[PDB]
């Protein structure tokens, strides 16, 4: 560093830590008893005096407060969960109605689950819908069904994608590339789990030309339609060639709409692109803040959860039993979760396509303005967008950038997927843009461009 | 079925469908939309016309009600989740505050999961606590950490144990037994996920030696202390010797305590057998009715989550970070869940050991009293137990038996793990005994003895 950068930092770290000395102690007091991989977030040794996450205390709409009192405008929003802001109207009415009503328990099946399923079909045009407890868990079911129906084993995922924390998708592509199998992403993930895994560059036509050369050997091909990491990239022609090649080869197309489902537009990325996959997995938003994973899609694949549907009065039976796999789970169809998932759908289905339209425009307000600021100031940053999911792209040292954003009361988190919601007022939208520009000026005066 | 029994049955189906007709109709109107492996339970094409799960509607204390408006005395207690009965004082209270006290949001770290970590430490002896979304998720991560801390791949699980839905534990015996790699449990669970599994007889004393062979090749032996399926089996000699071996072989001793943890006693299976595992999973009860799944244990293994600890002020940094592996989770340390987990913990440490001493012996009363009825009347049914988990071992058609238990107003799910709660009264114990005794009387009268 120059003498200028060192004394900017050795001075900002001072102002930051004093603003967040609540979270610093609480992370420091609880770091051992609470094992969380988020405590090491953005760890460099020369600013170690400010590496702790923000311990939040309250939230309401688009405002989140920490235990220091500080107020944040939230572009984190539960990693994608709170499309309607924190504690919206209909949601706590559901939560407040649970106290008044002697809710039913786990154990017996759910009287609400049938409705939640029909409305998901309504909004997305899938045939059958199951319920599990995380996106991780839903993705892991999805692979099992597709593997259970095709009776094959090898599956393809694309680098860049995220898909939960199920061991069978935690790979990196092969040293040899091509169609050769994946190697583990980290310690403790055994190679044996990677052998039925194949990884290919997404938006690389060479790889559509290897899904063909596997052709019949492929159980399923898992795709993050738009990748959380790279919202700007939304390849309609890649996916659609992929749809042709999988339906041609009898291979499952699995679409991961845990982030885009119910975000870009009611029908998810299925409605956007107008592509209908074999299996689609949903998460985050659809639980209304209760934990929730869902795997839905075509009956011809979904029939592996219960062997096939039947009716009363005749001699009919589940014809696919020789193909039904094993799926279980204690908190599946949770009573309160299944009811908040109703609130969300009944609200979303009422307020029309103009709930999404209004929110995509104001997210595009943000992306468009912030980028014009970046251009007429030659400042080397860019906003990328898909729906109300935006991110920052920048050769400028990222972690130091988002430290200022956090300082200035805009709570972005460590993955940096920032989201708007329908809770973000014009005050709020402007306050983000002011916080970005205050930052570029703070940071350029300190000589960091 | 003899000409006799065959007509008893047809009187039973009729009397049974009429009582639970709404659960029939709901289940049909939603079998397609809502895929759920549970809709197939106890399916036999002849008594087909009563093969539907019970759909609940409301509950409190120890009773559930179905949508046909039948009452039942719940002995399923939500698969063992509700130690405390349904909607206890403190759990529902904590809900009301969640609506009036403006919860923090997902995203920023929890300001409560530290006390829940501290509280768990007091109750179990675990060194470090980490929080996920399902018992399933907990086992999946626990193995990963084990495989990462030890740099080994191979894992032993025990036949008869249940450890959730991760594909890494969903295997069965290689017919040529021994220390051989296993076979899948269902179509679509890919054999590659069986390459590093090894499945040995629990309490076969040879299997104690197969672990001493693999000595350094085992990353972990995964043991459900008291197998849910076989509660009568409480093999302290075997486990103590399983501890000694794995310790000297530096192999992780994960103890799946999702059902045993906080049920047999506060320390759970660990406390009971006076054995400190390396890794212990927890779930079910410790969610206070919310979903939850925990992995806790010795830092020699937990440090693979963040990479080890370090302080503020001094030039420290994470040490075990070499062994740092991949974990995450959208719904981890959920603001409600953590508060109910806190709620449940506080409540537990308030009531003495008196709480458990009674629930186990209020069970014993039911267990013993019933076994004696069975010895007098020469009925081929015997009760088994571990604390407040109990089962019916019997040579009568079980499926016909529980239909009698269910129609008679005692709710028992398809998996037949039964638990009693603190909410059951003596009048409830009597009522269960009666409904059993008159089921024997009913089964006798029909010629099924
Ligand atoms: C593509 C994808 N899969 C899965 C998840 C999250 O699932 P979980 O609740 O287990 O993090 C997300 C977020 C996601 O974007
Ligand atoms: C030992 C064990 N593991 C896992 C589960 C279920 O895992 P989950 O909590 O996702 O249902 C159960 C209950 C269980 O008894
Ligand atoms: N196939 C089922 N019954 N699945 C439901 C989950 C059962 C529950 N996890 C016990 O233990
Ligand atoms: N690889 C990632 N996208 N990680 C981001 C965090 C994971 C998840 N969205 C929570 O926790």
């Amino acid at each position: 560093y120059t003498p200028q950068q060192r004394q900017y930092l050795e001075s900002f770290i001072e102002k930051y830590v004093d603003k967040t000395k609540g979270s610093k102690q609480y992370t420091d007091e609880t770091r051992f008893a609470h094992a969380n991989n988020r405590n090491l977030s953005s760890f460099r040794s020369y600013w170690k005096e400010m590496v702790y996450p923000i311990i939040a205390e309250r939230s309401d709409g688009s405002r989140m407060w920490d235990i220091d009192g500080n107020e944040y405008i939230d572009i984190t929003m539960g990693f994608g969960v709170n499309l309607f802001g924190h504690h919206p109207s209909f949601i706590t009415q559901t939560v407040v109605d649970s106290t008044h009503s002697a809710l039913p328990p786990l154990g017996p099946m759910s009287n609400v689950a049938g409705e939640v399923a029909d409305r998901i079909r309504a909004c997305t045009g899938v045939e059958r819908v199951a319920f599990y407890n995380s996106g991780t868990e839903a993705v892991m079911v999805a692979l099992r069904l597709a593997r259970a129906a095709t009776g094959r084993t090898k599956v393809v995922v694309f680098a860049g994608s995220y898909h939960g924390t199920f061991d069978g998708v935690l790979g990196v592509a092969n040293t040899k590339g091509g169609a050769e199998p994946a190697n583990p992403l980290a310690p403790g993930i055994p190679q044996s789990f990677m052998n039925d895994l194949i990884i290919l560059h997404y938006n690389h036509p060479d790889s559509l030309d290897v899904i063909r050369n596997l052709g019949n050997e492929l159980a399923a091909v898992l795709v993050e339609p738009v990748q959380s990491r790279r919202p700007d990239l939304q390849p309609e022609s890649f996916l659609k060639e992929l749809r042709a090649i999988t339906q041609q080869s009898g291979t499952a197309l699995i679409m991961d709409e845990i982030i885009t489902g119910f975000r870009i537009g009611l029908g998810g990325a299925q409605e956007w692109f107008d592509i209908q996959a074999d299996l689609v997995t949903y998460g985050k938003i659809i639980g209304g803040g209760q934990p929730l994973g869902i795997v839905a899609g075509k009956a011809e694949f979904m029939n592996t959860i219960d062997g096939g549907t039947w009716q009363y009065g005749d001699d009919s039976y589940p014809t696919d039993e020789a193909k039904r796999t094993f799926v279980a789970g204690t908190f599946n169809t949770h009573p309160l979760t299944m009811r908040m998932s109703l609130a969300v759908l009944r609200y979303l289905q009422a307020e029309g396509e103009t709930l999404y339209e209004r929110l995509n425009q104001k997210t595009t307000y943000l992306v468009d303005q912030l980028n014009s600021y970046f251009e007429q100031s030659q400042v080397p940053i860019r906003m990328v967008q898909f729906g109300s999911l935006f991110r920052f792209v920048s050769s400028v040292d990222n972690d130091l950038f988002f430290y200022h954003l956090n300082y200035k009361g805009v709570y972005v988190w460590e993955g940096r997927n920032c989201f708007l919601s329908t809770a973000h007022t014009s005050d709020d939208i402007a306050y983000i843009i002011q916080a970005v520009q205050e930052t570029v000026k703070d940071l350029r005066r300190g000589g960091f461009i």
